């Protein structure tokens, strides 16, 4: 468990990484 | 623990995917 | 080893707070509601 447990969250780090990109872009198109 | 631990992660989860759906409409909106 | 699990945790829930606001902000910006 504790090893794949890891391993999602170095998944979610990178969902999240994304995700702040799409919104730092998002902010560039409005105002 | 353990178990606080996994309902944690299932939480972070379904968080994302809401986010993730957020994020598409609000780009139909802002464009095609 | 359990404890860096937690602390990292938390510091995902708390990034994860801070776009559910901007997202709030953004969504004002546009008129959505």
């Amino acid at each position: 468990r504790m090893k794949q447990i890891e391993d999602k969250i170095e998944e979610i780090l990178s969902k999240i990484y994304h995700i702040e990109n799409e919104i730092a872009r998002i902010k560039k198109l409005i105002g």
